[PDB]
């Protein structure tokens, strides 16, 4: 399982792109999910500004069709292909900084779960 990469969104809007995670699909993997764990049940995460405790951003992660990703529901994939997931702002309607959070990547081979730190820049 090669490492996913972060693509910053260089946002304060509802449904606004926050960042992207794209990865290469391993051999024998037929489904991939990337999902937040701040509110696992509802597939919501929380970005926190490293330089300011009081600033956060609630987000959901979606596939290419704008569908929400959960632990038990990922996008169908073909081995060796690339897939991109997008974190979208879940807040209603943002000061710059480095925002942190943790997500998971699930590979359906039997499922393999991997922890993936997220660190991204809001301009």
């Amino acid at each position: 399982a090669p490492e996913p990469q972060i693509q910053p969104s260089f946002v304060g809007k509802e449904g606004g792109l926050l960042f992207s995670v794209s990865l290469t699909v391993p051999e024998n993997v037929s489904q991939v999910t990337v999902y937040p764990v701040y509110d696992e049940d509802y597939g919501l995460g929380r970005l926190v500004n490293t330089a300011d405790d009081s600033q956060s951003i609630i987000y959901q992660i979606v596939d290419d069709k704008g569908r929400k990703m959960l632990k038990d529901h990922g996008a169908e994939v073909t081995p060796n292909q690339q897939i991109t997931f997008r974190a979208l702002n879940y807040t209603s309607g943002i000061p710059p900084g480095i925002y942190n959070d943790q997500v998971m990547v699930g590979y359906y081979v039997e499922i393999a779960t991997k922890n993936f730190p997220v660190s991204t820049t809001i301009s």
